[PDB]
């Protein structure tokens, strides 16, 4: 049974929304719980100058101290990360404890991850080559890709269902043929063509 | 101003778009409207899916229901976005491109996809873009819709290489010091160090970006 703790300054964003079949426990934590000042400050100007802000190490350090254990896998979504793939989702789906640290894309002070890595496994990962303001949406994607793999190539080609004719377009007759070896071969070719057209990187 | 309509059988799930988020609505730069696909059903049990022709696992969303929905929501100026693992890649360039659009409609699908005729039909009157946000599988297009909205909206007027490590105060923490060059005020040496750190991180984490083989 899996535990997922998410830490964010936008807890409402990650409020689950009604799969509660008691398979996984997901807890969301407001990062401001661990701030030190009356202003509940979570970021500060970057050393070396430049735009935006960097999230404070003292605040994140306290949060992870309380939430993480030696058994924890710490997930840090960031555009500067290793790629998050289906292989990753599969690996993480058998973990007991995931902690996802959501930060603004300018980043969390690197000493946070570096320190955590001396006591637990840390994975900095990117869900894609685009920039988001913060890690929250990436966290939703990771949570969904991982949890759907918990009990309870080529591209896929087009799919079809009833009715057999709709707005002048017929379902490919082969799909209604009852020749299942031929259907497989047809689907294989559709996958080849679609992969060539949309994702030539997948063919080498 | 921009208009985004999202069509889904899980409307409440597109609540994370709301107030305390970059998803901008409050500043009146975009209006985001979420529609329950089941609004366009007519049968008692509000059915939106059916078993696939030709066999296979799962269900396929019916064309009839999606057709009526898109008839009501789209115009010929609409950019129809269909998140799918079989889509063209959604990239930063895509985000910049869509940031200048007047009207995005995002069709969120579940099970094993939407009957292909829906996208084919729509393309006879509007521009259609089937896209993938990444090489992982989600149950449905909803989370991908949130990602796309976040990536696009932060580029709207009025709102290469990997970024290396960043630091802020204090300059020493748990016996770990900020790199001294970052404290030196030498803009040229700081730029050089950051450039270097970025290329070290890219070669390690994303060698593909520099034209090398992936692990
Ligand atoms: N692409 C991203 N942008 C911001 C935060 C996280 C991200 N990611 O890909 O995991």
């Amino acid at each position: 049974s899996m535990k997922i703790d998410v830490v964010t300054i936008f807890p409402e964003y990650l409020q689950p929304v009604r799969i509660d079949a008691g398979l996984v426990d997901v807890a969301v934590h407001d990062l401001r719980r661990w701030t030190h000042d009356v202003h509940k400050s979570v970021d500060d100007s970057p050393y070396g100058g430049g735009p935006g802000m960097v999230m404070k190490p003292t605040v994140w350090g306290d949060a992870l101290d309380e939430i993480c254990t030696s058994e924890t896998l710490l997930v840090v979504p960031t555009p500067a990360g290793y790629p998050f793939t289906q292989e990753t989702a599969w690996q993480w789906s058998t973990e007991d404890h995931l902690v996802i640290a959501c930060g603004r894309y300018e980043g969390i002070d690197q000493r946070v991850a570096d320190d955590a890595a001396t006591r637990m496994r840390v994975r900095e990962v990117s869900i894609g080559d685009y920039v988001l303001n913060g890690g929250e949406a990436a966290a939703l994607v990771i949570i969904e890709a991982v949890l759907r793999l918990v009990p309870g190539s080529l591209l896929e080609g087009p799919s079809y269902t009833r009715p057999p004719s709709w707005r002048g377009m017929d379902v490919p007759p082969v799909l209604l043929s009852g020749d299942h070896a031929k259907i497989a071969a047809w689907r294989a070719e559709q996958s080849r063509q679609r992969t060539i057209e949309r994702r030539p990187d997948l063919l080498g």
